[PDB]
């Protein structure tokens, strides 16, 4: 579990996402798994306008932060689950490194803010997806 919260938003996972979370909608996209829902008390999270490829994040089922390079956005495949069907997540950027399910929601961040949240994991990877592209958070 996790989410940034920014501004007058909260970014959760859209397979996380509660019924307050749908009952005030602002975005959501299948194809990323990133849900955005409006909040009354402002966010003071920073999110990063960049291209770095390297940042910090943290591993729930470790309770510790790992240091990790991490792939640029792009369309990856994702198998199914009680969440989607077999598909390609696009936005999707993956690293070497520890998630398991539990550690959806683990914010990746670089020195310019937060670049992502985990999305996916297994076989020794976990992949993040990216929230950089999204311009109208900060707006
Ligand atoms: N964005 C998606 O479509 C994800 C929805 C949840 C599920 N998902 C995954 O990639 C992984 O869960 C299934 C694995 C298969 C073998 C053991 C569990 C996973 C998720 C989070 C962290 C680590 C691993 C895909
Ligand atoms: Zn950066």
């Amino acid at each position: 579990s996790g989410a940034i919260y920014v501004g007058n938003y909260r970014v959760v996972n859209r397979h996380l996402a509660t019924h307050n979370d749908w009952a005030n909608l602002v975005w959501e996209d299948s194809s990323r798994d990133l849900l955005v829902s409006s909040t009354t008390a402002q966010g003071c999270d920073t999110i990063a306008r960049c291209d770095c490829q390297t940042g910090v994040y943290y591993c729930s089922s470790r309770r510790k932060h790992y240091p990790v390079s991490f792939s640029k956005p792009s369309l990856i495949f994702v198998e199914a689950s009680e969440y989607y069907p077999a598909r390609y997540q696009s936005h999707l950027m993956l690293a070497v490194g520890h998630s398991e399910p539990g550690d959806c929601g683990g914010i990746l961040r670089c020195q310019h803010g937060v670049v992502g949240i985990v999305s996916t994991g297994g076989n020794g990877l976990v992949g993040f997806a990216d929230v950089r592209d999204l311009l109208w958070l900060d707006e």
